[PDB]
């Protein structure tokens, strides 16, 4: 059978492949969600034909509940399988499922290294260095939902002045860390692969949750539980933390 | 109807509470999982009855290849819910279905403070200081399955004599870090919660793999996707971790 896997460009999970001439079809791209959908195919024994998600999105819901993304590409039956880094959620749970995590991480702090900015209190606490996240991407979610006293003073900054702390992606994100007086709340295996590559940048402060990356499927696909079960043994057997390796390791700070 | 939760004393997931009368039923029991199986009842709106597993196993399977512990009392029908520190694994998620983790860790090295030893490199190059782990628990099978170098030694080591540097228990470990000089091999969660008791008592290095705990649940369950949703809504509200740091926090150490 061969399976129909949306996806997503998004360093390092899926790339755009390196080569002299136009390249057609899965050869297209390279990167670790690739690698795992390797791995899985040939634990599981399935082919696969890999389709960027046509509006360029995750999957948010708007304020009629209606979904974009690769969520609703799943929700549509358009697709057998997500992947991507595809945070599982509580809101996204309800509507697809998901593997067991294949990677695990949580929300931290994208800053420059050598400042006094220790923790989300501190950037929660004043109003001079601007901090924000993706918009409509799980971080801003997680902050929007919050009860948390903390939380809700950053929702209620990063929401001012219409979102202009918010920033459409993590690419615009970084370089406007990069630039100017900015903080970025980004999941932290993002933060890790960006720090290993811009030795100026560091992660401010621990994990505030914990959450993973898992396999998404339509609900009730029989594919979700033999794909954890992969997952698990990919895990066991160290080949997971070997493909983490293999696509996050930078070359060295100075 | 009211369900049966298998669960096991695990010190602070499941533990006898203190009072001066004998006590009955689900009042017999305070701690983390109680807490959580609390939240869980009143997510979803279920009565339960907490029931400690007969044979004292979280779940391994015999040479006929029948298994025991909590993982068979699920896989019977003889329980609805297990609450309790049982780690994801894949030979388990094989036999019964887990919600999605509600707390992640790995395997790590409990030992004394103060010594030259930094990493389950340091123990595998040497024979003075004995190292184990608990007997049949998912942290000895991870060794005795590793085909990683390293793993592979240690296991070696914690195989000789027949299993003698193995112990039947984690007390029985704590013991003989305490008294011996020997190092555990333990989950980190349970390292933490150790060091903040034992102030001559440290974790050496970092975690070695990356797991969860789940609720098990019987395969075909109707309840298994739910939990995993009221998992997410507790995660997400940041009550898991407060129910951590509940049970964790110690007062008396360095
Ligand atoms: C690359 C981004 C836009 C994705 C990745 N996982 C999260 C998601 O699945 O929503 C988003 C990041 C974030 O919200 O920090
Ligand atoms: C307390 C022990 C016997 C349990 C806890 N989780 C692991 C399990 O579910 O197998 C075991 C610990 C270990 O093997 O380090
Ligand atoms: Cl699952
Ligand atoms: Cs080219
Ligand atoms: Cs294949
Ligand atoms: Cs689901
Ligand atoms: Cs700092
Ligand atoms: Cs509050
Ligand atoms: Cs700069
Ligand atoms: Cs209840
Ligand atoms: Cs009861
Ligand atoms: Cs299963
Ligand atoms: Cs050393
Ligand atoms: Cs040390
Ligand atoms: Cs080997
Ligand atoms: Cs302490």
């Amino acid at each position: 059978r061969t399976l129909i896997v949306t996806t997503i460009l998004e360093e390092p999970y899926v790339m755009y492949r390196k080569s002299d001439k136009p390249l057609y079809g899965n050869d297209r791209f390279e990167g670790y969600c690739l690698d795992l959908l390797k791995e899985l195919s040939n634990i599981l024994g399935f082919l696969y034909d890999v389709k960027l998600v046509p509006d360029g999105k995750y999957g948010a819901q708007n304020d009629k509940g209606e979904w974009n993304g690769m969520v609703k590409e799943l929700i549509d039956h358009r697709a057998d399988l997500a992947v991507a880094p595809l945070t599982i959620t509580y809101v996204r749970e309800k509507v697809i499922d998901f593997s067991k995590p294949f990677m695990t991480l949580g929300i931290s702090i994208l800053y420059r290294k050598g400042t006094p900015i220790d923790s989300a209190d501190d950037l929660a606490k004043q109003t001079k260095i601007e901090y924000g996240a993706v918009r409509d991407g799980s971080t801003m979610t997680f902050f929007k939902k919050s009860k948390i006293s903390t939380y809700e003073k950053m929702w209620a900054f990063m929401s001012s002045r219409q979102q202009s702390a918010l920033v459409k992606n993590s690419d615009e994100g970084i370089q406007r860390v990069l630039t100017t007086d900015y903080a970025l709340l980004m999941e932290s295996t993002s933060i890790e692969y960006v720090t290993q590559r811009n030795c100026n940048l560091t992660q401010i402060g621990g994990l505030i949750d914990s959450k993973g990356y898992g396999v998404g499927t339509p609900i009730g696909s029989p594919y979700r539980d033999k794909i954890t079960i992969a997952i698990l043994q990919l895990q066991e057997e160290g080949k997971l933390h070997m493909m983490k390796e293999k696509w996050w390791r930078g070359n060295g700070c100075p």
